């Protein structure tokens, strides 16, 4: 009965019908429907949005009004009373290297992004949010509770601006607000090449038709490449250190410089792209720039896919892996390949895997220099510590030698992220990723915790006793009940993350289900999934199956020693073997002697 289209974001979709490369927009993956999985469209709704007023406004927006008869606790309150902790000893994951946490972020940014909106940009109605803290249109501030310490030092609130939505940038009285996903839904490496043709292009090297991605000009890393600097000012990276004056990096995904280890991962990837273009050229001089750039991009996307589905999802979904991602039966166009709104919140389980420090290690994996270990918070949008303090080898060593933080019901998000988050357009290292996650759950009109348990076919606790049984925690349940008066009111981000982990996984039932389904739809609905018969040849596919995060490092850093399995906890020198011994990526199946 209802509509096919509404939406400001429908630019020309002219599909090149038998092309052998995905678009940069994600468009034309699906021929039955061109737009699916494309960048710049509304996130899919697995369940109808749930807003205070059924359309656009978030729960907690109007003070008088309730949710299921009760007030929604302030985001920062929930964060203070449930999310935080002070003791970092004993929080590290004994089976998960720090790369486990990082990859999850790399994959997350390849799949989905719902950036804040600006209509009062360049105008202090935006900093009117931080300063005066008045709720208004897209300014929806995170107000501090009564005993909050930050009240004494940071004002009445933490500024927060609502996510972009379809069809307009301001008014909404006719249909339920759907937020926008600005990147492509396919595990396609869009964080390396962009999701927009405009950016996709600015990143490439058009000077030499070698198929190289444009590298940094002002600095080099022991010869190896750095991403170009986003010559945008003012720059947040410059801001954390106006003496160092080192801008943020320019990448396919606008978030790359958020934290130093993410920027580190982007670098290995850009590096891998140029290493691929080179060996391909040596192997095919007849091949042109577009051909080199496209076949490399195709290879890198295949690499992100294999590592994710073969090395990363099994140990996140443990026992549930099979229940949700069974054998790849082949490409199926009838599958919705879009990212659901809830997944962007569910994937955040990663915020509880981030540890409070980052280490730089030397060739002997030992604290590198006097300040070897730094507090995570000093590294937000910190590019100077890479350029003027060691390169990425020390950080890559740390990612492998160190561990991820383990999710812990009593110790959920480190204060580096809960009290010390640095946000752009703000000057302070005083934000809260958890309070933010919760204000955003609401901003996106997310339905409560039980609707999602119901959705996944799980029990819906209606009492305190019911929750303790589900969370297998008496104390967490009491606090949650004391705050959300009903399990029905619990925000999905915190409810999903409070559940005990499934065996040989790292997220609980509700999350294994929500995550599991998305990644299945991600694989099954991609015409260009690397093992969809016809996108690569077996000689090619059989060469792909060899890839290891290990190899990526050996080929892109100066580091001799790497573990077999990069995601499990590994200790040097015992679990560390020789780069010379790890299987390499044999690109011969890509040699085309047809001139
Ligand atoms: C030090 C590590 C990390 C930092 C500093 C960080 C910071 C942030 C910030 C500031 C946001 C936006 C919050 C909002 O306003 O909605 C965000 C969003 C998000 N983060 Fe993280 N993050 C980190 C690691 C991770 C990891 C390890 C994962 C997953 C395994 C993850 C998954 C997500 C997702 C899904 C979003 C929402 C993306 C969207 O807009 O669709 N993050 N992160
Ligand atoms: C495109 O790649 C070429 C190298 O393949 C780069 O061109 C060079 O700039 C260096 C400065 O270090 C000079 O030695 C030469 O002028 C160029 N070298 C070669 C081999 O041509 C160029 O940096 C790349 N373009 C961009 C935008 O990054
Ligand atoms: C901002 O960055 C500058 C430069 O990156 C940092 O300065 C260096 O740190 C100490 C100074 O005592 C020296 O050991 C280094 O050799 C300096 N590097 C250079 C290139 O001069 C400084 O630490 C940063 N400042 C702040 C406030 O974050
Ligand atoms: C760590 O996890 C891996 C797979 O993720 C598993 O095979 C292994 O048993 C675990 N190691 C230990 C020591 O428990
Ligand atoms: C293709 O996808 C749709 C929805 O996931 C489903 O109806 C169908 O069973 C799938 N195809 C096969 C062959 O299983
Ligand atoms: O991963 C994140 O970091 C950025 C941001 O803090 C820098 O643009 C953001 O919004 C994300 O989704
Ligand atoms: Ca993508």
């Amino acid at each position: 009965s209802w509509e096919v289209g509404c939406g400001a974001p429908v630019p020309l979709v002219k599909c090149d019908e038998n092309s052998p490369y995905r678009t940069i927009t994600g468009d034309c993956n699906n021929r039955r429907s061109p737009a699916l999985g494309a960048a710049n469209r509304a996130l899919a709704r697995w369940l109808p949005a749930e807003y205070e007023d059924g359309l656009a406004l978030p729960f907690g927006w109007t003070q008088r009004k309730t949710r299921n008869g009760f007030r929604v606790p302030l985001a920062r309150e929930v964060s203070n009373k449930i999310v935080g902790y002070l003791d970092e000893e004993g929080v590290l994951d004994q089976n998960r290297s720090l790369l486990f946490m990082q990859w999850g972020q790399i994959v997350d940014h390849d799949l989905d992004f719902a950036p804040e909106t600006e209509l009062g940009s360049n105008e202090h109605s935006k900093t009117q949010c931080e300063e005066y803290c008045i709720q208004g249109d897209n300014c929806f501030p995170i107000m501090f509770p009564k005993n909050d310490p930050k009240l004494k030092t940071q004002g009445k609130c933490m500024p927060f601006f609502r996510a972009g939505f379809v069809c307009p940038t301001p008014p909404y009285q006719s249909l339920a607000r759907e937020q926008i996903n600005a990147v492509t839904s396919f595990l396609d490496a869009s964080l390396v090449y962009g999701s927009e043709p405009s950016l996709a292009s600015r990143l490439r090297n058009l000077s030499s038709p070698l198929g190289l991605m444009a590298v940094n000009q002002e600095a080099w890393d022991h010869g190896l490449a750095y991403l170009p600097f986003n010559n945008k000012k003012p720059s947040p990276c410059e801001f954390i250190n106006t003496t160092a004056r080192v801008p943020c990096f320019l990448a396919g995904d606008f978030r790359a410089s958020e934290q130093i280890l993410l920027a580190t991962a982007h670098t290995l990837l850009l590096r891998e792209h140029n290493r691929l273009a080179r060996e391909l050229k040596k192997l095919n001089p007849h091949w042109n720039g577009e051909k080199l750039y496209q076949e490399a991009r195709k290879i890198l996307g295949a690499f992100i896919q294999i590592i994710t589905f073969r090395d990363y999802l099994p140990i996140v979904l443990g026992s549930e892996m099979q229940k949700w991602i069974p054998p790849y039966q082949g490409y199926n166009n009838s599958v919705d390949p879009r990212i659901s709104n809830v997944f962007t919140f569910a994937f955040r389980f990663g915020h509880m895997e981030v540890p409070s420090t980052v280490s730089r290690l030397d060739e002997n994996y030992q604290p590198w220099g006097p300040e070897a270990e730094l507090p995570l918070h000093t590294l937000f949008f910190n590019t100077w510590r890479i350029i003027k303090d060691g390169g990425i080898d020390p950080l890559v060593r740390g990612l492998l030698a160190k561990k991820s933080k383990l999710m812990n019901q009593d110790k959920m998000v480190t204060s580096e992220l809960r009290n010390k988050l640095f946000q752009p357009t703000h000057k302070i290292h005083g934000f809260d990723l958890a309070a933010i996650n919760l204000q955003r759950c609401r901003d996106h009109g997310m339905p409560g915790y039980n609707s999602w348990r119901g959705f996944c076919g799980l029990s819906q606790p209606k009492t305190l006793k019911g929750l303790q049984t589900v969370l297998k925690n008496k104390i967490l349940a009491k606090k949650l009940m004391d705050l959300y008066k009903t399990p029905d009111n619990i925000d999905i981000w915190i409810g999903g993350n409070a559940e005990p982990m499934v065996e040989r996984g790292r997220v609980g039932p509700l999350l294994a289900c929500l995550l599991g389904r998305q990644f299945q739809q991600i694989r099954d609905g991609d015409r260009f999934w690397w093992e969809n018969p016809g996108v690569f040849t077996e000689k090619q596919r059989d060469s792909l199956q060899k890839v290891s995060f290990s190899r990526l490092i050996c080929d892109n850093t100066h580091i001799t020693k790497v573990p077999l399995h990069a995601f499990q906890a590994n200790n040097y020198p015992h679990d560390f073997v020789d780069c010379s011994t790890v299987d390499k990526l044999d690109l011969s199946p890509w040699a085309s002697r047809e001139n």
